[PDB]
């Protein structure tokens, strides 16, 4: 379970205050982002009408700071649940960027932090449910996840609520909730979870590639009747996506995609039989096959 | 919510640099005017199976030694070796070089390592000190160079810089004075660790963590004496837990409202039971590498 280096994405936060409402922002080039409930009083976030909140304000009720620095802002405008606050200083830290809305069981660091300061930097998928299981506190809010191709950073999350659960929920940089959740202070349950079944067909490729291969068969299957199985065992269908990013790992161990899957469909319906795969009786879903790539 | 949490890696992927010498080449530290790296970098083939390195090196120039940071060359213009890493002097200095210092960290701690290929950081992850002085890490041909790390405030306190992969694919390494944790020397030959043992101050602290985020299923009502806990964890392989331990376990302690020998005895019947299918904050073996601090940190 590796991040990507944050350097990067430290170059870039900020934090962001109304009042005394203090969250993060991502500043890149002239443009500072931020989760618009920045603007929201305790008593506004019950149920707040944005559209009203953001009229009463001007550029000059937004304290923009790096480290304790003020940055002026120049306009400000709202973009679904986003506030974007144009300041009058380009970012000499923007890296090469990307803003890219991502599908569930893909996986990206978070750079938790708070008041505009870096405190740690993780690992995350993003659940079929459209949650990911976060280590977020108050104050965390404008925290950004992101993924790191070459020297570009493709920034994917940024961290907006808790719900019931434990779980974190939040939106793409263009504003837009992953999921079905809303930016209010009112009572939200995510879908029930399920698990990620692309990521599942990484690891067992990746536990071939180290040797541990006992639970090869010789059978295959179709896609279809996988998928109806796989629904069976609260495993999420495959998609054909799913199937072109699993290539690479099929073409280095010349296992068919649809061969492995007639292995794990036969681990779904026998169990493990009291074996373990990669020193582990668990079958992992949080690595992607760019994650098993990476790490060998 | 729990994760396994990293530093955050910025101020040291700006000290990273490649190093290279004959056809070897793999990651420096970029401190002020010095660079620091794994002598093993001075050996070719032959050498690496059983290297008299004071030989090797006063048979280098400093013109044998190219330092790259990104496209740019930095020329060395001095070289000395302290123990088992080698000093670079370089005719500039860092400008990004943060206030750092150079610990030797215990068996138990944790630390993050920045993983780093030809001078360029490819991802970050937490690790611990093992017992027996290894670290389970995930290193590839060319990361020796990368450095583990803590941050407290705006200041690095190095502890770790990564040397060798032993045969049952954990890892081995020394700290910043070039002294290896553990019995470990710096050859191409096959090398067993000692014995480990799991750290049972972290796995404590870690079932904390798991109360925290309301996880409970493995509590109990027994107790036990701090001596008859350890008589049970030295039977299983585990590290004894000392009064020190018990202490720096207080605030996770009151804000659990759990007594720490309370804890002791969820742990000792999870050891002697085990978890019977059952699993803790998503794990389905006791997790050792979260101190106290990284809990306490992070909730
Ligand atoms: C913004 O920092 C904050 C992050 C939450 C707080 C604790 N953990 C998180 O992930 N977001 C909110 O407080 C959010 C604001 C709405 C206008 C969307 N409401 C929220 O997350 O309520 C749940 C909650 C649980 C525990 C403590 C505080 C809030
Ligand atoms: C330095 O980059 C390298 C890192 C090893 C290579 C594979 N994974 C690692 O962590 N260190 C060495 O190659 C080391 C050099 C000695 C002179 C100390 N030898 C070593 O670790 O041998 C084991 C090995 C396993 C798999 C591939 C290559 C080497």
């Amino acid at each position: 379970k590796m991040a990507f280096p944050s350097g990067k994405v430290e170059g870039c936060m900020v934090q962001v205050t109304c009042g005394t409402t203090t969250l993060n922002g991502l500043w890149l080039d002239d443009v500072v982002y931020c989760p618009r409930h920045v603007i929201c009083t305790s008593e506004d976030m019950l149920n707040p009408n944005y559209e009203d909140l953001l009229i009463r304000k001007s550029n000059h009720n937004f304290l923009v700071q790096a480290g304790n620095v003020q940055l002026r802002v120049i306009g400000h405008s709202m973009q679904n649940c986003v506030l974007k606050l144009k300041v009058d200083t380009a970012n000499p830290k923007t890296p090469k960027y990307k803003f890219v809305r991502i599908q569930p069981g893909q996986t990206f660091s978070v750079l938790a932090c708070y008041n505009g300061s870096p405190s740690g930097v993780y690992q995350c998928a993003m659940r079929p449910n459209f949650t990911i299981k976060g280590s977020f506190l108050n104050g965390s809010c404008g925290s950004v996840g992101f993924n790191i191709d070459y020297d570009c950073v493709s920034f994917c999350y940024m961290h907006h609520m808790e719900l019931p659960t434990g779980v974190h929920a939040g939106t793409d940089l263009e504003g837009n909730f992953y999921g079905p959740f809303v930016d209010r202070q009112t009572a939200q349950a995510a879908g029930t979870d399920t698990t990620i079944t692309v990521n599942v067909l990484a690891w067992l490729y990746a536990a071939v590639i180290n040797g541990d291969r006992w639970f090869l068969n010789r059978f295959t299957t179709t896609l279809n009747d996988f998928n109806l199985v796989a629904m069976k065992y609260n495993y999420e269908p495959l998609t054909q996506d799913h199937v072109d990013i699993l290539g690479p790992l099929s073409a280095q161990t010349g296992i068919a995609v649809l061969d492995m899957c007639a292995s794990l469909k036969e681990l779904l319906q026998n169990g493990m039989n009291g074996r373990t795969i990669l020193g582990s009786a668990l079958l992992e879903d949080e690595f992607t096959p760019f994650d098993v790539v990476r790490q060998c």
